[PDB]
């Protein structure tokens, strides 16, 4: 029993977090096999960020312009390249500690871990959601840049997301293992304004069943209601639409509970029309949208 | 900016995870130099915990009955004995990724984090801290007693928690590395309720610090108080009483944003007695009690 926003073992990540300087400029890079990934801003003055012609500031920068610490041992870069908006520093040395790997790109609503790191030293470990906005709400301070986001299958790291920004208003942008930005998002310091924050209407239905596995039930009603009907409601309130995909996902959590997704979508239904009411489901007064069907499961049942 | 539940990266304590077995039970053990470490009730069958007499259970196994795992190879057993409600398993060969390591008991309102494991492979990392009551709000199913809650200081992982026991009330109890539980508890399948669960005041304050240094201001209000008054209010709404020790210790927060404690604690006041009108302080609908203001102060300065 219990329910808790839980982050994957971050082990496997830690072993590959290094630290990369170019200049004056400090932040984290990934190193898996023979190749250290981290953001392109890495090359970039603070004068730089605010209109940066990436290309043009890589000539002035040759393999040994690149610092790669690993620990307490500097390692040797025999190649750069960059790929979108992160460069590839070929090293001499595998890392030895490479897990096992994928690179995946997420599509909004989908969590999964930060391993966030100063120097190229991890200093915490906590879960979040790719927003529908492509935006993420993590915990960076300056420095933090290429931090990365992951999920893990049994021994299998798929790294989805390496930190690159902050934007004014406070939330985070950053790009796939590949470099390209996750929505609209650039490395440049400029007016960028994330779009309407939607909450993750599977998600939130993933954690209501989480709640009545749990024992928390108050919030079950008598009613049910459609998919059409129900999305006329999500709509009203900056929810994003349910559709028989995500119905379809919901299966396993509906089938251990005997709680018909539509079901418990016409409870979620009557609890943003009549609010808690001072009530919370979970610990907490709202409801929450940062955990997939897939998170409830692994959860409650226990994998490893 | 961004304040998220963070927990200490886990790969020290998962290179400790192993697994135990003793008869028909298994569980999870801390291997540490040449001890493995484990709850006592790994000796148990189902019935035999609902009256343990755990030293004459003990007389019916050998070294040779306790099975330690470590990935997938085993580990020879050379000595056994009771401390408390844990088991000290000598082992021949000593942990050779046993990191820097103490023993702390750690005080009601104190935060760790657990490293969620079965059959001594860990599973989900996460924050949380002891209850005014000595009880943790957990996530953990069957076959997650041994798991392990801890803090890290750089590179010295000091072991709190070791996971025993569910209530039935779907709160958790345990014991420090020593085999002492937290609070009243007994490794009994007995009537063992919990006392109340009041909120831990200094670490409300503290997040309520949080929020200002990362912009959530609205809660300010033209109010100060004094400790006494403040703690009527507190004892109303079963809130733990505020000391001078806990201004104390918020001390380095209260000059970083120039608030004052005693000016924080009436704009907490206001809060308990107002409540938030709809509002979110940091993403939350309710206050949260499960940051200290050391985890405030290393979150938001980037202590790694
Ligand atoms: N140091 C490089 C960089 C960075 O780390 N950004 C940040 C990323 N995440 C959280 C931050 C929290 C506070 C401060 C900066 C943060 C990225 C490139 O553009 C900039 C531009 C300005 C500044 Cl002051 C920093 C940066
Ligand atoms: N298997 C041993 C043990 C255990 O793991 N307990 C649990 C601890 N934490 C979370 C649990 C969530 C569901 C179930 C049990 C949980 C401890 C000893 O006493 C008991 C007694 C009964 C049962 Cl059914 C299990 C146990």
């Amino acid at each position: 029993s219990g329910f808790r926003k839980m982050a994957f073992p971050s082990g496997k990540v830690e072993g590959c977090m290094v630290q990369v300087t170019c200049g004056t400029t400090t932040l984290n890079g990934l190193w898996l096999d023979d190749v250290v990934y981290c953001p392109r801003h890495v090359i970039c003055t603070s004068e730089d960020m605010l209109n940066p012609n990436y290309e043009d500031l890589l000539i002035r920068k040759s393999n040994h312009n690149f610092l790669v610490q690993a620990g307490n041992v500097q390692l040797r870069v025999i190649g750069h390249s960059m790929q979108n908006c992160v460069l590839k520093l070929k090293v001499d040395t595998a890392n030895p500690k490479t897990p096992k790997y994928k690179f995946v790109r997420i599509q909004p609503g989908q969590t999964f871990s930060v391993l966030a790191c100063y120097n190229g030293s991890p200093s915490g470990v906590y879960q979040c959601a790719m927003r529908p906005n492509f935006t993420i709400k993590g915990s960076f301070l300056n420095g933090s840049c290429g931090s990365v986001g992951f999920n893990i299958d049994y021994d299998c790291v798929s790294f989805c997301y390496m930190h690159h920004m902050e934007l004014p208003t406070g939330v985070h942008a950053g790009t796939d293992l590949e470099g390209n930005f996750y929505g609209p998002f650039v490395d440049r310091q400029t007016a960028q304004a994330a779009g309407t924050d939607t909450t993750i209407t599977v998600n939130v239905l993933a954690w209501l069943y989480a709640a009545v596995i749990n024992g928390d039930r108050w919030f079950l009603n008598r009613f049910t209601t459609t998919l059409n009907d129900f999305n006329l409601v999500a709509m009203k309130y900056n929810y994003e639409p349910l559709t028989q995909d995500h119905v379809d996902i919901l299966g396993p959590l509906s089938a251990q509970t005997g709680i018909a997704v539509l079901d418990m979508c016409a409870s979620l239904k009557e609890l943003l029309q009549n609010g808690m009411n001072g009530r919370t489901i979970l610990g907490s007064a709202l409801l929450e949208d940062e955990f997939t069907p897939f998170d409830v499961v692994r959860q409650c049942s226990g994998v490893t």
